[PDB]
């Protein structure tokens, strides 16, 4: 075994409540789906690809959600009053590995958005990548070792961390340096932004460290509602903010469908 | 065991009419889907926002659905003449925390038509969400107890039921206030609205009681009749009548396509 | 047990092809979908709702065949030569409870081509609605009878049938008296409709039959097919005479589109 | 038993290739699908219809094929180094049935592009469409004496070829009668059709006579394989050239678009 | 057996990490698929059917991905603390087939961008796709002989080989003897294609060679590693830089749409 979850039995009442939040997980993605592609159409085509991109993460992210789900209720039967394991194991790292594409989506958005262009644009899009390859790949190693060493836990964690720095730094340097140049009124926006994505994103190191403070089943109820948290804050909240940013400065810029779309 | 519908045996034609009822909801808000996407066009830019919200509640609620109709029938088996529970659990935990994200969508929908802007918008939206999570949260927890404790159901009703009546409270100020300002004749339209929302939403805290009023079988049945007709309601025909409010106004306000569908 | 369809045993043949008219009219549905969205175009404006009614149909009741084809095969086995029933059960109600959303959608089509508009439009909407919902409620108790007491399956079924003359009476109505206001040359057109209507409506009422003139395995065949039949008819075929009445009357009024698509 | 799929056991090798076979089929006839939808935009409205008939034709065979994969896995498990039949069993019907839809389809949008309007066009397809349905449902009861009565087989057989020969002689008569009129040097293009038609359309019949001339499990490698290349032939790649010389056509008719995709 | 995946056993976290190769796969190319739609919008109409060609290879690759997903599950169960084979078996056979629509979309696709037209347009067509098949079929049938003759496979193996040879050549002819006349600065970027290409390419025929060189469940986690990479690389980041090459060549030739979404 290599995740906690599958050493532990669990209350009809534990069990019901993770299978309640991987589904709505689920559903709060491929909905917010329908509704970027809706309101694409009064964004200015200089910062569509914004929105593109969080059609993207939509989809990826709703897929992966729909994956767990199933796998969740696959993996254990209802068996002298508990939930027990039978046949299937059942893992995180399906986030892990998904991640390997969905990061780079949500940080390519908010250059976008921030009004990067060329050299610049592309040159911070290769650091943060790569810098977000670093954290996820050392990150899915680490999380191999929960149930065995939690010694090797924490050794990768802080590799992984190193990388998670170093790309906060750089992401906060453009937003800090470009929020001048935001047209409409959204250089309060952007700061907003700022401060969803360093709360959501951290969620996740915090999940990643439950089996070192809580190794049992109201740990894994915890982790489940924390990545559930992150994933709607992450992604689909900051979607909204990304996609309002990219209609007010269309407007300002002079498209007439955001002009509209706001009267 | 923390709901009663896990504690029954079932007639064929009790479960196959709960069946029936789940099987159709899901296709109704998937075809209403449909439609809300082809006619958001006649709708101006900006009163679109308004449509694009039932296509994500359709979305949604949709998906929901479809896993509570798979869970039914894979929970219960045809056994001596009786459907009887089977190494999974059923739960109406499902739509509970789905209500997070889809109350929020049908009371902002309100606003848009209500024409509400700027600062009264996001006020009013901030105030209407939180009393809605606040009202949501305290049901899940109460509906937890429908099995063991009908007294803690009946405490954590009363303070569900507390942040309901704020939100109905809020709701039909603004109405009654703004119906005035409402173009094309949809002050007419908007309370016929208003009285919809008071019938549909109140089926839903009946359905709540029904353990405390009906512990057997036929409860069971009469409370997935409820949720059905409340969804059906609260969903899908107040969806088309915000839209239909939108299109007239649309065309009071001279956006043509709004006027072309009217003749 | 309440249906027929899980009283018997099944040649392979029998099974077969039950499964084969279920599996094709799921595909007839969802493939029509594809073709009303691509050619709504070319409809003008004040006619377009016709053809977005038809999507809803085709989205409803093709996920309806759906879960009927998914049932069929889970609920039996081929065990010594002959298939057979097995731990859950089969019935059509299915199919009933959904005709409560689309029997509205045709009837309200046939309304907006035949140029009724506001209060005329309204009423009518109304009084054909209440009369199917009707119809509707009283078949699908009937039909809980079909097993034990074909008497009572035939009192609700002449109930059922009450509503019924009244609803084609108002439609033949309409139609007779707006025929001539008709544009296009579409009088022609319009009337075939209403064949087309009673032939593929009438069809449902046999289904309902069988069970008292042929309770074996050949009528379970018949009224499967029966069934196929008048769904293939009262929806697909039907929409595309409304859509092809709406192109010809969209042309008339001069609509370039529709004009175009004809030449 | 009714198909001689269901009379063998098969290699490893002999089962998984026709699971590859039937699972290639599902995504071609999916794909395709959404690129006649991309395309369509490059049509001039007269001829419009002709592609969206594409699309009908790859949902419709999409959804059968994808129903036949799902049959051949869940029908067989293997078991002491075979594959061998359990519980289910596997037909070909499915094809046939669907066939009642398609072959409409495929016809009609052979005569658009033709350029046949009105009473020509309706009379027309009247007399392919019931030319068809013909050879269709003789084909299917024939195929049902497939394995008990060979006699019987090449019996509906013959009859089955007899409405064949009739539909590809009308079919060959219009062709040929109106490649003159054909728009954009087109005329070269559609007697290209005319032959892969004849190709492609008659696979089915061989197909059909494999019982005949090679029962067992090789032969049943065979007819499936057939099956697969006339699929892909009859729908995907006749489908690719009716669109073709449609935009061709269009651009000759000035359609700007369409003169656009060209250059 | 055919495939050394149906030889082994497998550790939970060998057998969990090809679980969520696969499953990423998936949803990476069902993303870029919404991203190709959205975008298409911008490329001139000459050279759309370059990014419709993405949409076809997205959607044909996510299915089979999907499916071999599904097929991984089901084959094996956890038994004695390892994952063993259980009734079903596990090929890569699905991908090969695949390949032969998914290469020829590929060519295709580069061709349209190197501004190819008419005659040399369809014959380099022809000549590619030809070789493709042949190296594909070649390929299907080496692999048949992957457990039983490495001899045999070395030998297809090599023959396969040729037909690479000869399409890596006439491609590379192509582009550098074209370059010249590419638009928009995309001289430099089809270069970069070409690099991706040849890396991408080349991952195929090693993770044919794993069961000569490392035949374990180790070898098995490479061959699925280097598939899921070769994967992205040669259909997704492929499909985004010929989809830029088309956009900056559209707004070199004077399409507005692509002049905006560029600036
Ligand atoms: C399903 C949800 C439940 C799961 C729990 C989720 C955790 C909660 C996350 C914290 C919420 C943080 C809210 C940040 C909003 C910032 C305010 C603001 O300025 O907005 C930006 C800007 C405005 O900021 P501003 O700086 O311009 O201020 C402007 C104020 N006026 C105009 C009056 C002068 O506007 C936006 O629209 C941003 C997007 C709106 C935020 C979306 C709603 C958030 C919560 C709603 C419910 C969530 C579920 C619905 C999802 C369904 C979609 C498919
Ligand atoms: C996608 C699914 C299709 C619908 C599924 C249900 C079928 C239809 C149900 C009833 C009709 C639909 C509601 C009308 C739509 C909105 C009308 C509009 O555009 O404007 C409002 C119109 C306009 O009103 P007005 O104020 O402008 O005045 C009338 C208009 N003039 C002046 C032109 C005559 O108002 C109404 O018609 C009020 C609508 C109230 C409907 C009440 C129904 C609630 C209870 C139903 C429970 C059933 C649920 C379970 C079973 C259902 C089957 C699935
Ligand atoms: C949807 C996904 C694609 C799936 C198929 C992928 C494989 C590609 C092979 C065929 C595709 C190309 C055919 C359509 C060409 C577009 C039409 C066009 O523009 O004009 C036609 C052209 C036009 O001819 P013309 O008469 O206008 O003159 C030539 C045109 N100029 C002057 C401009 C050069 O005609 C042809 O090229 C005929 C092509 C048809 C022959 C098809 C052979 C295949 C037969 C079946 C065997 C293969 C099936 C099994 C393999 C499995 C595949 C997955
Ligand atoms: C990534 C998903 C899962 C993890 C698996 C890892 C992927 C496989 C590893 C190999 C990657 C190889 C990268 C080569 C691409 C770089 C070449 C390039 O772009 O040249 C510059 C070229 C242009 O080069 P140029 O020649 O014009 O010069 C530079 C241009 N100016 C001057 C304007 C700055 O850019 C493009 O072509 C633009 C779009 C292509 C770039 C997109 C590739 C993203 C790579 C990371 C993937 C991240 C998410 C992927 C999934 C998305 C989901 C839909
Ligand atoms: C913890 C609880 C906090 C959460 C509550 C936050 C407030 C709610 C949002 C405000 C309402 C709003 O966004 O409406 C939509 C606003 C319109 O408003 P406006 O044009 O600014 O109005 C001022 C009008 N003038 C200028 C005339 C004075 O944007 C738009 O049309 C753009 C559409 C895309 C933006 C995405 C909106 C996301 C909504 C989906 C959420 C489920
Ligand atoms: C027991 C329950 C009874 C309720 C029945 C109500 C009947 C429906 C009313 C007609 C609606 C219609 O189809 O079209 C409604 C309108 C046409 O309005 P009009 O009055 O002709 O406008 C002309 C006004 N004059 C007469 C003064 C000149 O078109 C539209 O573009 C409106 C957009 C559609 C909004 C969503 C409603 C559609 C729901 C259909 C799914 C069931
Ligand atoms: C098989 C799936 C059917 C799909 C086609 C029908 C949908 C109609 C949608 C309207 C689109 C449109 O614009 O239609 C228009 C087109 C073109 O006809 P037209 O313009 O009148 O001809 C020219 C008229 N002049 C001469 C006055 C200019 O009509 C069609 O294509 C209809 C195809 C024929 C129907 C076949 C009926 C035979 C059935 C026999 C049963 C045994
Ligand atoms: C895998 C194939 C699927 C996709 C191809 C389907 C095309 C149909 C839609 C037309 C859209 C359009 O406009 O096509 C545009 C282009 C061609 O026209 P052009 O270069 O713009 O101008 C022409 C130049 N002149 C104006 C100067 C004369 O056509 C193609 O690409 C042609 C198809 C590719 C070659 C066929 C493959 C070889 C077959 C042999 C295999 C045994
Ligand atoms: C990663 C998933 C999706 C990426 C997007 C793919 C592009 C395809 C569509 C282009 C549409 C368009 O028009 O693109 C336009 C913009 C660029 O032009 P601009 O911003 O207007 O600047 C105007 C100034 N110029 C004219 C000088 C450029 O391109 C992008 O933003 C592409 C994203 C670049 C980041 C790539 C990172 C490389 C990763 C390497 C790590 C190993
Ligand atoms: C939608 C997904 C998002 C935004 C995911 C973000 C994930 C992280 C920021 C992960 C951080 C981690 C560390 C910095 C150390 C521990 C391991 C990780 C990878 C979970
Ligand atoms: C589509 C979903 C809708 C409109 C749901 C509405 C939900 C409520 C009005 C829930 C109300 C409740 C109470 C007022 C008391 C008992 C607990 C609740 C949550 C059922
Ligand atoms: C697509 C569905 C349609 C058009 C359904 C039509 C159904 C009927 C007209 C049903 C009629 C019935 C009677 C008149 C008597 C017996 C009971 C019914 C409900 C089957
Ligand atoms: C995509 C489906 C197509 C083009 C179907 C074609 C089917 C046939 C031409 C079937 C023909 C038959 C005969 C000529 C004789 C034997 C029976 C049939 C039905 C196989
Ligand atoms: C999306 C799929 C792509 C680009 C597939 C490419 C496949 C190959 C280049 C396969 C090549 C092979 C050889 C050159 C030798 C061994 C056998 C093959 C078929 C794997
Ligand atoms: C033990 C017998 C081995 C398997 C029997 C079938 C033989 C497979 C070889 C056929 C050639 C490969 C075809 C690949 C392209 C698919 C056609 C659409
Ligand atoms: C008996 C054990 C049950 C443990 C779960 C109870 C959790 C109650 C919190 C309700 C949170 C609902 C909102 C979900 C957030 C997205
Ligand atoms: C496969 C990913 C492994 C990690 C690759 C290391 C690069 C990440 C750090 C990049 C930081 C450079 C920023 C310099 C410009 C501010
Ligand atoms: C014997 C079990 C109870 C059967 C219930 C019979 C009443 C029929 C209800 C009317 C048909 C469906 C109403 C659907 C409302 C959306
Ligand atoms: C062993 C007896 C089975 C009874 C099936 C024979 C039916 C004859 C074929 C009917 C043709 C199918 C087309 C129907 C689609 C609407
Ligand atoms: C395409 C993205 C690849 C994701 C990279 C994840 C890191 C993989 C390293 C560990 C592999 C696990 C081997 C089995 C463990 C016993
Ligand atoms: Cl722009
Ligand atoms: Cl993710
Ligand atoms: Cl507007
Ligand atoms: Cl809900
Ligand atoms: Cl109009
Ligand atoms: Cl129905
Ligand atoms: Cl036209
Ligand atoms: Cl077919
Ligand atoms: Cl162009
Ligand atoms: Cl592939």
């Amino acid at each position: 075994m290599k995740n906690i979850e599958s050493l532990f039995d669990y209350s009809a009442g534990q069990f019901e409540f993770i299978d309640h939040l991987l589904t709505m997980g689920v559903g709060v993605h491929f909905a917010a789906l329908i509704f970027f592609l809706v309101v694409s159409q009064f964004v200015a085509p200089k910062y569509r690809i914004a929105t593109a991109l969080s059609c993207i993460v939509m989809v990826s992210a709703g897929l992966i959600l729909n994956s767990q789900a199933v796998m969740w209720t696959d993996a254990y039967a209802y068996v002298d009053g508990s939930y027990q394991l039978q046949d299937l194991t059942f893992s995180n790292g399906y986030r892990y590995v998904n991640w390997m594409a969905t990061i780079p989506c949500l940080l390519l958005q908010l250059l976008i958005v921030l009004n990067l262009k060329g050299k610049e644009l592309f040159s911070t899009a290769t650091w943060l990548i790569l810098a977000a390859w670093g954290m996820i790949i050392t990150g899915y190693v680490g999380q191999l070792y929960e149930v065995d060493d939690i010694a090797q836990l924490m050794i990768w964690g802080a590799v992984s961390t190193a990388f998670f720095v170093v790309m906060n730094w750089i992401v906060g340097t453009k937003i800090f340096k470009n929020r001048a140049t935001m047209l409409g009124g959204t250089d309060s926006t952007i700061t907003k932004v700022f401060w969803l994505m360093m709360f959501a994103w951290t969620l996740y190191p915090i999940a990643y460290l439950v089996p070192a403070f809580m190794n049992n089943a109201d740990g894994v109820v915890l982790r489940q509602l924390l990545f559930t948290i992150a994933d709607i804050s992450s992604k689909v909240i900051y979607g909204l903010m990304i996609t309002y940013i990219a209609i007010q400065q269309s407007a300002a810029a002079g498209y007439v469908p955001a002009q509209q779309a706001l009267g």
